[PDB]
């Protein structure tokens, strides 16, 4: 029944091997997800190698796009793996570095909390990360204990880097035992195409590198291009000291949503539920299976070009995309991305040989960004053609630049962009980073509001440069309007231009993209969408 | 009660750290032997890393004497620790090699029984490993089955060699599950005497050499020169994870023989029996105490020089020397032995200078041995001053030359040891090696039948050279008696002098010192150390 | 090694069936003394099922003697065993009865602490019963855990009064579980004359009503008067569902002294270590094997009288007849006691018939006694001859009446045995029921204090009448002195005679006997044996 009696907190152990990028954390979601379903207060938490106090130094080559949490702690992108999947929002507690460990070590010890001792990297370091482990298995605020705790371990075994994490998961696995610690390994079986067969030794080595700091497997998770033949597994399987049960086939699914259904009928979470001794029930895929009809069965098309500058086969706008794709799934369209690289459209020929064919146009933020004269190209270009465009962030900085050359001010630009320009429409208002929710008001009737269907709304922020109030009744008269702002006005928060002067052009400052879910698409994705179809239909 | 229900054979695997000689082969007899006390049907077992398929073409500089068995195998010297202290006769099969194991498996491929696989050092030269290991447990010829088995893994952790064996261990531990297999670690703690301190690091480092292969030991044997701290007990037991029941101070005790009360007053045969489940009695130590009192208690000294070449500070003679302490134990002496090199005694004045202050002399045997020449100048000297004279092997070979010295024969020697010599007094009957066991017959109420008190007997054997028969006839005239034969007389086992020519001097060619135990001391050894008591009472 | 880590504290119930009497107390003090001598720190209890809230106001004809408590409470016999076997002071928890839990569950109901329910047997007596075992387990005042809590339930399974206890034994099992739960089965194999044989029934039928309720014996301890053949203990495990092990062969000892050897001969200790899996040592043997050298191979031999009501063949001077054997392990005498009856000593031959063959008379205390005319006859007739005398409470009491007898006061009594005596010597100071441990003072070398070699004591008291302070100075020409008081010196608390009027004539109020223990004798029973001795060798 319903009710169960209690049990110990359970931990559930991810770690990659031979490479990254492997699906790890989507795993680790996918899974979070199956056990949710079968009725499991699943909690989830990262672990990243890296000395980077948190990513927001990073650039977004290096590991994609940054992810912001409502406390307002800026994190790694797997956490948005994990509000996606688990549809919840999460601390910032739920990511930790080596440099946040590290800091605190060092400080502990400036302050004399060790009383003298030698400070190690044995025990004082992992006896730090095994309290961050910990520390989530208390109690949350309502006093709803987590059933099982999943534990990411970013990087790859056998990095220099991640050997303080994977032994405190080893003294966790010691403390509590191994009836509440399971272990899932992550690895790669490489097709070879002149010899045309799969190859086991990556996997075989990565596994004896994991047992080479104690750690056993209890299952596998074999990512492949193509199913793996069942000789393959059996070898794998003997090798390894794996139960066979463990080997679980994991081929490239066409979509991620995919990927639930693929662990599902490889009994994974039935193989980890009888390990870990979990009371369940049957999974409920009712949403589920509502949620891949409208990813696979669409009734129509679109095209919308995403530009941008990392747009060069870089996973550096993976939240848009799916943002994009829920809004699709919102209205049973499928959402066909076009990549545009930015610096195509800075010549209006250039832009329409880019952009012709599309349907929409998204102009998505970033930091360390340059060359936003093709952005604003573009602009110019859909603008003239009626495309729609979404402005996020950047897009509706471009915007706004956009309208403040179409009224007089041909050489304004952002502070950021033209240190020098005459007309700095875009300035700081260097000034205070905006970071996380805040609330806005919107404009009645505005087309944001018509698409949210509310006067008030909170969005996730990440900036620093804001609209230039000095110029708010010049670009008005591009026909702009200020139509979201800040509770006290001010600050802008929305801007769109009328719908008979384009039927839908608008930006905003924050990233929608990190509220949406894909059984909760955001509004406005899904008005985003439902402009390119009303393009797309009437062309 | 003394009858228990069936349960499986437990297997308990002792392995060694920092270095070889740390008594790693003594201590796991003396478990055997508490076991025993405790009522478990022990049976012990060694494996060796290096690929001498036997230690018979090694040189006793290398790792000591060479041990037989009753089949007939040669095997390392810690089976006669393993005899001494379960006071059992074991089969060649307690000695496994590394060259056995890849002969056998090279030798199977050869035949093809394999079926074509590619034949790799895992799986199938572990499964030969955990094959030869598991066939211990199998019923005995009688269909005793032993409760605990009791397996020595030769080397040190961190060796090339021993990666197999270790590897085949922890296949078992998979195998059987932990309630079946323990690991016990021997260690050493070095004493750093300019700073004054105990140093930890090489136990820490062994350790994680150890768990480096998978392997998790349940006690620590610490073996040191001074007990142990608990402080540093304590810091080994958090550092290792190991429970700080199972963390054993050894110190080096006077003799052998208190070893085993060293590990029941630190509990180690009491956390092992907890840990495998084992049902047990308390320790019966009426024997082992009366052992102790002869040991510590004598009521007399007596001093016997032991000649060889590996006299140099080496356990090149470890059985004779405690056949000799058990000889003495026999009578309540304490027999001290004055270790002289064979090489002074060759003029008579080096030799007077070494032996005057002695009560006896002992001539054991050896192969690759040279300069008998002063061996023999030896037994000149000693029948001269009227010390008594044991000689095993080669000493009957020297008192045999040096009788014939004694008659006219002053060239006489061994083929082996003069090939040109025109009196080969000692030569092949490279003709046929006896080894192992064989019978005799003794003459009537001659000094060796006096000892054994028997016309029957059987000593364990290894030599090839023998007594020539041509020269019976000459030597006997300087009173030498053949008083010990084969059955068929063919060849002489034993000689002697008269009591009123010697009052003792005996040599024979084999090796009693291999049926000796120290609770059921050898008939010869008791009458040589009698002999020295009694020159020494009468001198 | 003597530092184990925490483990939770196990369980131990001992039951008994077929009859009462069995030595189930005897065989639980003996399982206590075992474990304590390997090493654990047990703790004893006892469920009496009858409804008394204490002996106190019971016949000794019904179980025997009563017992005090430092504290001062007044508990079963048993505990008894427990202080003599453990050596400890126990507190007045170690003895629940239904009376208490009744009389406490009652009271709280009318207070209303059950918050409207029903109070039914189960839960809340059980409830109460289950919550008074487990206080137990709480940490000692100073923070010393006991690591085996022995619960001995009184009775015989299958009386209606053992209900609540052995379903509050159940819910034990049910909480803790099998791994700290060890259930110990006492029952009878009688032997039939006629047919010369061994029966089980009446285990078996014990044993099936015991699992009747829910229990299943862990171990079977057979009461006999002969060594049980093994065919039984074969038969009665294949019968009872037992593990062969646990059927333990108890014999009736010679004395219960022996019962520890019998027990650790047949493995018992052995058995419940190893089933509960608790850590161990072995048992040191030197101080209880110097206790049974003194038991068996006495240097000489004394007998002495027991004068009494209840000495017609019961146990209700068990106290003082072990304390009596005790102060002659002292001296290394054996003490014969000669059981007389107090009414065959009213008449002074019938005195001198009873009396005149034994070396020492004691006059022991007792409650509802009449006819102490016969004791002091016992008296006046050991006086006259010579012997010996400790009398203790009421014999006390009528030493002081002889005395009183001696001097002029021929109808003095107690105005317990005669209301309308016109000399009442002994009198109410009800009065105050002296009970438990008081301080009393010595005179200095009176021979109270050359046995004690002390100014100063302290012993158990259990009675209500007085010696009447009128009469001291009139008594006191009998010779007797009062050589011992309180410390305000208003309660006489021993007499005696001076050494020259007789040699020892000792009396005193309380009982040592409550403070002997087999390895640490009272002074004054060693020293009323040594007098006997010299009577014996002097006569
Ligand atoms: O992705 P997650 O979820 O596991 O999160 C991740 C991924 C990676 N890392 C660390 O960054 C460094 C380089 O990573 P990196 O894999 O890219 O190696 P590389 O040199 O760049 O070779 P390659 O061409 O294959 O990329 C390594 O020290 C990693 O331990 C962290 O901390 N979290
Ligand atoms: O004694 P056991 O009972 O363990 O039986 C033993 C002892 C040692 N071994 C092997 O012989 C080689 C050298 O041994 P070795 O310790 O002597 O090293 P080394 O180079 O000589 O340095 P060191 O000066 O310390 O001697 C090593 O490969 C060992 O694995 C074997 O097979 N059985
Ligand atoms: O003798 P009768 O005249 O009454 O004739 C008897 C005696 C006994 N029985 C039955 O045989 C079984 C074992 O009997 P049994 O008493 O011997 O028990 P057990 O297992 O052997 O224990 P143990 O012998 O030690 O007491 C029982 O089922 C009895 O009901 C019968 O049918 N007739
Ligand atoms: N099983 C899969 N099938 C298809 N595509 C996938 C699969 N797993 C992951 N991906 C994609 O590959 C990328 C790597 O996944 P990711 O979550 O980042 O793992 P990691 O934490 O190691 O970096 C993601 O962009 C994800 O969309
Ligand atoms: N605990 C000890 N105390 C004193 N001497 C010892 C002790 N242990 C071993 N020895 C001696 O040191 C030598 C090494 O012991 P050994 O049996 O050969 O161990 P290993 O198998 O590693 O070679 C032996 O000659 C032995 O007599
Ligand atoms: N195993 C025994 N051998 C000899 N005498 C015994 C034995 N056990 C008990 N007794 C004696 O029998 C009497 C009854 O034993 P007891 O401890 O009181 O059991 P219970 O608690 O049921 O009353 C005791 O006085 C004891 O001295
Ligand atoms: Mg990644
Ligand atoms: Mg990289
Ligand atoms: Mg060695
Ligand atoms: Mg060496
Ligand atoms: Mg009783
Ligand atoms: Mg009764």
């Amino acid at each position: 029944m319903r009710k169960h009696p209690q049990t110990a907190t359970k931990h559930l152990f991810v770690s990659g091997g031979v490479a990254s990028s492997l699906g790890k954390g989507l795993t680790a979601s996918s899974l979070g997800q199956l056990l949710t379903a079968r009725g499991l207060h699943v909690t989830m938490q990262k672990l990243d190698p890296y000395l980077n106090v948190d990513p927001g130094t990073m650039n977004p080559f290096q590991h994609g796009e940054v992810f912001v949490t409502e406390d307002g702690a800026e994190t790694d992108l797997d956490v948005g793996h994990y509000e996606r999947f688990l549809d919840r929002n999460l601390p910032g507690s739920a990511n930790v570095t080596t440099g946040q460990v590290y800091s605190t070590v060092i400080a502990k010890e400036r302050r004399g909390e060790y009383l003298g001792d030698t400070v190690q990297v044995i025990p004082h370091i992992t006896d730090e990360i095994k309290r961050r482990i910990l520390a989530m298995a208390q109690p949350d605020a309502d006093g709803n204990r987590p059933d099982v705790v999943i534990t990411e371990i970013g990087g790859t075994v056998g990095d220099i880097e991640s050997q303080p994490f994977l032994e405190a998961a080893r003294q966790v696995r010691h403390y509590l035992g191994r009836e509440d610690v399971f272990f899932l390994h992550v690895s790669l079986v490489p097709y070879l195409a002149p010899s045309g067969e799969l190859k086991t030794k990556p996997t075989q080595h990565s596994v004896a590198a994991l047992r080479s700091i104690g750690i056993t497997p209890d299952a596998l998770i074999l990512r492949c291009d193509r199913d793996v033949p069942e000789a393959l597994k059996n070898k794998i399987a003997l090798m390894c000291d794996v139960d066979i049960d463990g080997v679980i086939s994991t081929p490239d699914a066409p979509s991620i949503y995919d990927i639930p259904k693929v662990l599902h009928r490889e009994e994974l979470d039935a193989f980890v539920v009888r390990r870990l001794n979990l009371p369940f029930r049957d999974v409920d895929w009712t949403e589920w299976d509502d949620l891949l009809r409208r990813v696979h069965e669409p009734h129509e098309t679109v095209r919308i070009a995403l530009v941008g500058k990392y747009v060069e086969l870089s996973d550096a706008y993976l939240s848009v995309a799916e943002a994009l794709r829920a809004g699709g799934f919102k209205h049973r369209a499928k959402v066909e991305i076009c990549w545009v690289a930015s610096d195509g459209c800075e010549t209006t020929s250039g832009a329409a040989a880019a952009l012709g064919d599309v349907h929409g146009v998204l102009i998505p933020g970033g930091f360390g960004i340059r060359g936003i004269e093709g952005k604003i190209g573009a602009i110019a270009y859909a603008r003239a053609r009626g495309l729609p465009v979404l402005g996020l962030c950047l897009g509706l900085q471009c915007i706004v630049i956009e309208a403040a050359r179409s009224v007089g001010l041909t050489n304004a630009n952002s502070a950021e962009f033209d240190p020098d320009t005459p007309d700095p429409v875009i300035a700081t208002m260097g000034g205070t980073m905006r970071l996380g929710s805040y609330p806005a008001v919107l404009e009645p009737d505005s087309v944001v509001a018509q698409a949210y269907q509310t006067t008030q709304v909170s969005e996730r922020h990440r900036h620093r440069y804001e609209v230039n109030n000095a110029y708010r009744d010049k670009i008005a008269e591009s026909g702009l309007r200020f139509s979201g702002t800040s509770p006290d006005g001010h600050l802008v928060e929305f801007v769109e231009y009328p719908p008979d002067r384009h039927p839908f052009v608008v930006g905003t400052q924050a990233h929608p993209e990190l509220k949406s879910r894909p059984t909760r698409p955001h509004p406005l994705f899904v008005a985003f969408v439902g402009a390119a179809i009303d393009y797309k239909a009437g062309e």
